[PDB]
């Protein structure tokens, strides 16, 4: 609805054309959904039923014959284009896709699907962000207000006013669906400190994004923003925190992927001062840390991004000397991919050869080149009360220097985030902040690897949290009504994958113990995985060979479906041997290295990327458990920028990954249809025209089976479909 408040003219969709559209001829007895060959979901009409095989005619026009068993029911035209699909009485997998595509063709960006708030990505200016709409949405609840994020924000505000507890808003979806723009509009709505957030956004987007296959500006890390509020419901301050940074991107790149945008921006020649002081040859192919990926791509101009980022750095809380120091640090990180470390003759010890790039790195950090080389080649460890040296060959020192590079990059990013936060806040008292989070969803490619596995595990944990919250809400409703229906927690329905991943003897534990084995390779890792899990656990299964994929080693049945991964490269990218003497050298530099490495018990060698990822995920989960969540799902309708055409398979895959259909099925598994007794008595009596006892007599006098309904005191539990049939026959009797 859009009347009485001057909303968007197309937002109404009521009392203007719905009356003349509900009479469209759509014979449900002959209209069904047929699986296509390209879009795999296309609507079609059946001329006649010829037994098992039925001829289907589609909108595009086809005369193929299709078996009758897989073609399934089609929604009535009268209930089509409904605002909320949560109470849809004909739940179908293509029903959601068709409703979303029709609404998007009608320019319905926001659609309610229960607790979820599906928001597609258009490419145009939307007048829905008018401050008049913001003022109108104030004081409105979920039901009365039209579908928009303002309704859920007002619900969270009311929860703060009455329940007096933390509320968190969660946004997830496929990378490139508009996470940054959506969260910018969200934080702007709570703003109406916003300018500080807008100016700080490019720095984080440049230091924590990389060009993936699907998206060129995907945010690998997770961003959490807390909006501190006062006692009287007024904005106090803001602080941000980042989680789950990917050191793998810093250390390794795929054949069709790029590193973080900072290195490529620095490689631009429009800022000769940085290149001059960093001793850079301006050729990305001269550095192994960057050249192994994609050198450069089109559809981007990193010069403008560098200008935006350094302009934000200049006019901010801090000065430019530390910006120069950060540029020096990133240049040194680029420089670490050049030493040779030739093995000594007749000995397993490793000695350096190219003592030129080492000198450059030492000058950049202010360290001693000889001391740095001695520390890298001959680390020193304290045994008992004395100190001894350790021998290290070329592979060990290579792993150590890679770990040092990724660790210093992560610490520099964390220090920058902390500095921006310390600039951001203001000294007003803070009470019961509001959290905003955005993390990429169930990303699935044809070459799934360790990073994809970590992202899938994080999203798996998030889905587990969402299911647990939904079960808690359902049980709270059951206790309110005093009757429990299917009181089985949904956490165990999903804990199988988490146990396969996180629990001991799982994939992560096996990889961690294989990293420390004397002579361990990837084939041995796969062999141990098969010996430990093939047949023991239902989730683990053999890989599949479909559509001519390159290669797969093992497959898991995730929450979104079957995913096949790849093994090669996991061992190299999981080892994180952090040298300690080099850290001690870092603590004595004449630079920001003291601030970055201020604090530095498991052993240094027994450190893995998986362990740090798991502990960070646990910290994020234990932080999020204390706040009441609010789930927002964002999807991209079209792979290109044209809103006119939207690909059906892509939307189907994204909907399956996001679990909106799964969520609505979980909601409808119980008794979601609840209505008030008096309203039922005074409205639905027209079903067969001629307080608790009167309502019971009325419902029992309408030829209704007693097993389908459940009587209560305030809210009556009704099975899905009963209310729809009751109301559709009531209209006929009018
Ligand atoms: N509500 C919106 N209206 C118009 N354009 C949008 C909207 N949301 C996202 N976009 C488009 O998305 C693009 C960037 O998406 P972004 O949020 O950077 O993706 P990612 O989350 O992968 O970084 C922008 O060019 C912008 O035009
Ligand atoms: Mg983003």
């Amino acid at each position: 609805m859009a009347v009485f408040g001057a909303a968007a003219p197309y937002l109404r969709k009521s009392e203007k054309e719905r009356l003349e559209a509900q009479t469209r001829p759509f014979d449900l007895k002959k209209d069904v959904f047929v699986p296509d060959d390209k879009q795999e979901f296309v609507k079609a009409k059946i001329v006649s039923r010829e037994g098992g095989k039925v001829t289907a005619e589609t909108e595009y026009g086809k005369t193929v014959t299709v078996k009758e068993d897989q073609v399934m029911q089609q929604n009535p035209p009268k209930f089509d284009k409904i605002e909320d699909m949560a109470m849809l009485t004909f739940l179908h997998e293509p029903a959601v896709l068709y409703n979303l595509k029709d609404r998007y063709g009608s320019w319905m960006i926001y659609t309610y699907s229960g607790l979820f708030c599906v928001t597609v990505n258009p490419y145009k200016w939307l007048p829905v962000y008018t401050p008049e709409v913001v003022a109108a949405y104030r004081g409105k609840k979920r039901s009365e207000a039209p579908p928009h994020i303002f309704s859920i924000s007002d619900n969270a505000y009311q929860y703060m006013l009455t329940d007096r507890e933390n509320q968190s808003i969660l946004i997830t979806g496929e990378s490139g669906a508009g996470k940054t723009v959506n969260t910018k509009r969200v934080i702007q709505y709570f703003a109406v400190l916003e300018d500080q957030i807008i100016q700080a956004n490019p720095a984080l987007e440049a230091f924590g994004n990389a060009k993936t296959v699907r998206n060129d500006n995907s945010s690998r890390f997770g961003k959490f923003i807390r909006i501190h509020f006062g006692a009287t419901g007024k904005l106090a301050s803001a602080d941000i925190e980042t989680y789950l940074l990917e050191k793998s991107r810093v250390i390794f790149q795929l054949k069709a992927e790029r590193d973080y945008h900072i290195f490529y921006q620095i490689l631009s020649n429009k800022k000769p001062e940085l290149l001059d002081m960093l001793l850079i040859t301006n050729n990305p192919y001269d550095y192994a840390f960057i050249s192994q990926g994609e050198t450069t791509v089109a559809s981007i101009d990193d010069a403008e991004e560098l200008m935006a980022t350094d302009n934000a750095f200049d006019v901010l809380g801090f000065t430019s000397e530390e910006k120069n120091s950060m540029y020096k640090l990133t240049g040194a990180i680029m420089h670490f991919g050049n030493m040779k470390f030739k093995l000594k003759q007749r000995e397993e010890q490793a000695e350096p050869d190219g003592t030129e790039e080492a000198d450059k790195s030492a000058y950049l950090m202010g360290l001693n080149s000889a001391d740095l080389l001695k520390g890298l080649c001959h680390p020193r460890v304290k045994v008992g009360n004395e100190y001894v040296t350790k021998g290290q060959n070329v592979q060990q020192v290579i792993y150590a220097t890679g770990a040092l590079a990724k660790a210093v990059y992560e610490r520099m990013f964390n220090w920058m985030v902390t500095r921006i936060n310390a600039t951001l806040e203001t000294k007003q008292p803070r009470q019961y902040f509001i959290g905003v989070l955005d993390i990429a969803g169930f990303e699935i490619f044809d070459f799934n690897s360790f990073e994809q596995l970590c992202i899938n595990f994080t999203n798996e944990k998030l889905q587990q949290f969402f299911n647990h919250h939904m079960f808690v809400l359902e049980q709270e409703e059951y206790k309110k009504e005093g009757i429990e229906w299917t009181f089985i927690d949904f956490g165990m329905d999903l804990q199988a994958c988490i146990d396969l991943i996180e629990k001991p003897m799982g994939i992560m534990s096996i990889l961690e113990e294989e990293c420390m084995f004397p002579k361990a390779t990837d084939m041995t890792f796969k062999a141990k995985l098969f010996d430990n899990h093939l047949g023991k656990s239902a989730n683990f299964q053999k890989p599949r060979n479909i559509k001519g994929k390159p290669e797969a080693h093992f497959s898991l049945i995730h929450y979104a479906g079957i995913v096949d991964y790849n093994i090669i490269g996991w061992l190299q990218k999981n080892k994180d041997p952090l040298n300690e003497t080099v850290v001690g050298l870092y603590q004595k530099s004449s630079l920001k290295l003291l601030s970055t490495l201020f604090a530095n018990k498991k052993g240094s060698s027994f450190q893995t990327v998986s362990a740090l990822h798991r502990e960070n995920l646990n910290k994020l989960m234990t932080n999020l458990r204390s706040t009441h969540p609010h789930f927002v799902r964002c999807i991209i309708p079209n792979e290109t920028k044209s809103p006119g055409v939207m690909d059906n398979p892509l939307v189907m895959h994204q909907l399956r990954c996001n679990g909106v259909l799964e969520g609505i099925r979980i909601c409808r598994k119980g008794f979601p249809n609840r209505i008030l007794y008096g309203d039922f008595r005074q409205r639905y009596r027209i079903l067969n025209p001629a307080s608790r006892k009167g309502a019971e007599k009325l419902l029992s006098s309408l030829d209704i089976d007693h097993n389908q309904y459940k009587f209560g005191h305030t809210k009556v539990f009704f099975k899905a479909g009963l209310l729809g049939l009751l109301e559709e026959m009531r209209d006929e009797r009018l």
